[PDB]
């Protein structure tokens, strides 16, 4: 059950959810696998934003262990085509999507928690049919794959060479070696 | 779940849904697996934007991996139906119904995101049973086949011959391929 | 359990099954749906008289609901490739490869049981998966049904638009019926 | 069905689920299997009461078997980022991660109830897959092993080598044999 | 379907459900299996009712087959923290957690209807695994056996090694004989 | 769904269920198979009603099937502790459950209609176990049918025995057959 | 079961089963589903005939749907390898597999029944996992293709381009058109 | 079923089924998944064997999709164990384990079909449980890897370095492809 | 099915089955999971072969994953009764009870292949109940894992402390690491 | 798979399987859980070596983990009818029928081995049904305790009040103690 709370307004007293209530203070949560549905909902929610206010900044709460590379994209389209820059903090973990669209996140507004464990592999499918079909789907992946690469050499800043031999197999950063590779850029150890 | 919004009027504040807060702007959310109850329910968004507003254009974002082709032509009859112009951007994916609902947008207000996948191929189906009633299905999936090749053609320009040899098998078109093709006019990189 | 029935001959007692004694007699069995390997061994024991005698009657009882057509087919071909002549009989019911196999018999040498009946209709199919399959697919067995329905009329002596308008649908026949009709020579009431 | 409960104030009568009135008085409920959805919901009322009055410590009722070490994390960063203190509180038990959330809490403001049965075990996991795989998934756990029996002995105050000891195997701790080991400060058995 | 009653108070009228209508005048339903959900539920009336006025006595009407012992556990320990004296009765049946927790309520407020029934029993659990960790469980369960038949002597006033006897197997107590073993203390058999 | 009903009077008009509104007309809806949760409503609901008007009558309304004893002793103690004299009716059917609360309602005020059905039965239950445990939950379930078969004795005002001998297996009495049994007082055919 | 039949030799009369029976007669049956454990059955019987006669040919029976192309392949080499000519007969149908060993057939050994069918496809295979394994089973099952295509280009004596458009999709032949393409030299109608 | 062939010599007549017919010959079958059972049945044919003949060459027919090691290092430990030297020929496909006992025949009598396809990838496993049980499994499985890797490297020739990066991803490999990867020595494309 | 072998004896020829002929050599077969029906099979074929020679050794194959304890004793108490010195053999793997009874063949006759694998593990068991019956068959596994591992260091020669250090947790072993703990005497490489 | 025995005989040689080679030294196997069919063929086995010979004992070999009475009784009833002493083994367990049953054999000749468990414990059972019913299969599984603990003191010796005690609730016995409990003679250690 999802807690209801009340703010304070000149009008008088307002009732929220405790979700709606952090999304008028520009804070949308990633949660769970990635999907249609909730990839909709959360461009949904970046472009109510943007028009709200356009000049402040939207933070993003990734906890996530990936999903459906179509929906990430809606959700990282979306981030670079609205001008306010979209902040992202992990929370527990960020899987293959999750930190794609983590290290997505504005240059310098990238955080990760102390605690926190991000996972970064290539896109895995399959495909069942006649050889033709198949190879016309392994290509296809094929090309995401290096998109998906080329896409994070630029945000984290590493060579794409590199990029291919970390993701080629699974591979676990933790919250200090996320800076150093690139994915985030500080970390939010105590509040200040 | 959907998080609530709220908009300030004359009146005073007023609560709206997510989505219903975006269809107040005439923005459509096209997302799934289209089937025939989804479909009703854009149709019915479709109409009631023309009474509030025929000269003001429809935005619908799309981002469904296809479906049904009866749901999915109920759409593209009100779109062509009404007088408004309805824009179509893709998000994330546009498949076989998904991308002829696309290209039937109007002409020049087709638009695609930079990482959006549009895959486009001809219809499938089965039928059981006795050879004369698979004679009678067979015909009109092939009727059904050379009416979406012949409206596809028109929408991106190309001729029939080209479309009915490139969709006889899947084929996968990034978002500046399918300019080429004339499923979509530009490409929305970032706000201007 | 099949049970054992001995033969006495000039070397010794022998012992065989009901089944091996009444092969020896020429007689084969058709039983149950009309499969793959069911029917492959139907061949076997035609081949396998063939060179015992290559001049004696065969006898082949037939009491089944129906089954695949290949299957049948290698049946068929193997009765009208061999010298020796196949006499059918009736027993319980014949659907559409058993009556095909019935009427498929040496002319003057069908029979049928006074309460056995026949039923004959067209075949049955179908496919799954891109129309232009569903094309290949659907002339296949529409090329089946005339085939099937020209060696019906060739068999039976009626004509092929009236085969083609009783197999339109499921067509029930009496063993009187079936003498008139052409399907069967005579019916066994009592031994004479 | 979650009652609904009337609360008085100088504006009038307004009403309260159960769960939305304790959260006013900077309640949490942490209850059932510890995963990502709660977490966040977790999460999202820690970081709302901070906003309201960061002074005032916050209360954390844990009766849980366990669960995701990933969303456990969140909740045990957040509890440490914010500046109010969180004092914990365990009501029937409290497993491996509602333990180390317990003993997470504010140095002096953690809690048990008398017949409260406290569990601390290490992680558990698993994977299928190519021995490279295997090495890769297999490093991680034992990182995190030693990550969360660091952050135990902090909490608890016993050394690294006795929490390695005895958390080798699920151990039970009661109660009283919780305050000395360090999870808890005092035990809550009447109202003073 | 939970039924609406309406509440004539002096700020008009008022709509609650049947349920936390009674819960206005300091009773709370404790029905069906015993569970860490519904049980907190039940800690947080009695916390909320302790609020609004210590002084007043807390109803609990127990009707159910028993449950997790940690969860009633929470119960227990609330019931005994709270200053008002909890007030028990029995409705239908109470088994062992059920009787458990209606024996703890307050000397001379513990009631049974006439045709109630009560079930003590020793605890029940199992383990699957390494002897090393079965004997680990094992103790436990014997250790809570121990301290279940503790606290239910010193509520009952029977001797420990008279509970022991009694408990070792399924006992059924009408509500006489219940009064006589000390579980509850008198019997509502008319409104007085 | 339940149809919503209004009350058009003064002091404001109120929209209540269908239900809702009965139940302000002291009418309780005894339906479907009696259990823990249902019974334990009905229980509210009868508690409720005392406190508007002792005075005034309860009316019960059975179409049950029958269900549980424990759950139908919690609403038949209710009912005689309760002042109000509860009045019942049978709609459609009586099982042994509900006969055994149609009966115990107040003399001169039990009611059944022309062509409802009764049926009386001994209980059924089982236990699988150890001989020793079988023993005690026998003795268990024999001593529940003497104490119902007093009960109802009592209110139809049949000796013991003959409820004994007529109960030892299911016996259907119709409308007048339960007036002379004593399940009922009087038949309701029209309003007077 | 299968039938047993008496074979006279020099010792005597000697009795075996129907299909040992044609084994002696250098005969084999290719039926059902191929795979690993039925085809190294028929390698083992072809091994056999060729140290009993290496200079008598050997006939195949195939009526199957097809199956696994590497169990296929060890039936093909070893028709290939051993001096023997193997000489193919259709019986019912063919289809990828049984097509291929059907062309694979000695030259001018190969038949087919007047009413087989006989039908060519290209591979089906799937693989689901990362997309770098996904390109090695895709290079793989696609040089699986044009090999299995070179072949039967050998046999047929078509050209390979012609092949690869034939195979793209499942092509049906009948008997005389299997002669015109070049997968069986004669039709077997009459043996008089 | 297996088919009867008859064996002639000095003595008589004698029947044998095929398979067993075949091991007089010194020809073992290994097809299927390598399991226990069907391993343990291989180890006693070639002890058997042995015992015989201990100086004639032993063949081995491979036609396997791979399986358990354990089964297969029995297979292989007894090869190198007796004093014949075991040929071995693949037929069909040979993954990980068949092509780890191909390679283990004796140098120069390792042959391999022309259409025959070889597999090589490294150990599969996995385990579910504590993390100290992970590092012990993982830690097994790695020595099986590097065990397997050594022995293959020392039959194939090639480099222990070259044969760990072959074998960390499914590698396909032709008949020629294997002569030159040393994995077998000859091709046995015709008899002559 | 398994391959049936002819025996050239002075009588005549005498056909039987792999693993019978094998059993007159004194060779016994214990494969897979071990239960009482497979256990009960090996003490006949012990107790068989001692009556015929009590004086010639007996040889053991063991490749098994482990199984029931009680279906062990019953072969290790076999073995240590009759007379005939049992050389056990690990072939694959030997699991705890496979390694149990390894290690219990007589004292220089226990061998291993190279690539062979050796694993120990202290019981496994569970029970769902009373806190009583728990307690009984807690104690009762915990004596079989006392009584195992003090024979263990009996046949092995380690010291009892070391052995219960060692079966605390799965601990795998090579052929050369099991012949300086003391389970093996030595191993098996080559006939010569 | 059971293996073949060759038996040398005055006559010639003969085959017979294991279990039945044993059957003439009058040796009978009791494994698996006790039922109908398995018992009715051990009471075959003992009736046929008494008339055999009815004056040499019998030995009956018992590795079972219980099951029904009724079948155990025939076995009992059999061996306690025919003048034959049967002397009864235990390998591996002996639960409450397989006790009973090995308790049962000729004073004297009842032998157990060193490593082998017995468990005794009270009968099981369950009925659904009327409370009639209950009371019936009630009062007969409560006979059937009584009557078989008064046979176990018969054999055993011990008093009735013991047996009763011991039989409440599972108990473990190991060789030795079932010496001194009178359930067994003596232990089997070696041949001698």
């Amino acid at each position: 059950l999802v807690p209801m709370v009340i703010e304070q307004t000149s009008r008088g007293e307002r009732s929220f959810d405790i979700y709606s209530r952090l999304l008028k203070e520009r804070v949308i949560f990633l949660t769970g696998q990635v999907e249609d549905h909730m990839a909709n909902l959360i461009v949904a929610q970046m472009l109510f934003l943007e028009a709200e206010n356009p000049e402040k900044d939207i933070y993003l709460y990734i906890n996530s262990p990936g999903g459906v590379i179509t929906a990430g994209m809606s959700i990282y389209d979306t981030m670079q085509f609205i001008k306010p820059d979209v902040s992202t903090i992990c929370m527990g973990q960020a899987a293959s999507m999750g930190a794609f669209l983590l290290t997505a996140g504005a240059k310098g507004k990238r955080f990760c928690l102390p605690n926190s464990r991000v996972m970064i592999h290539q896109p895995l499918g399959g495909y069942q049919g006649q050889a033709t079909d198949i190879e016309i789907h392994a290509r296809e992946i094929l090309k995401v794959k290096g998109r998906m690469n080329e896409l994070m050499a630029l945000h984290t800043g590493q060579s794409l060479e590199q990029i291919e031999r970390d993701t080629e197999r699974d591979r676990f950063l933790s919250a200090p070696e996320a800076v150093e590779y690139g994915l985030v850029d500080s970390i939010l150890t105590h509040r200040n």
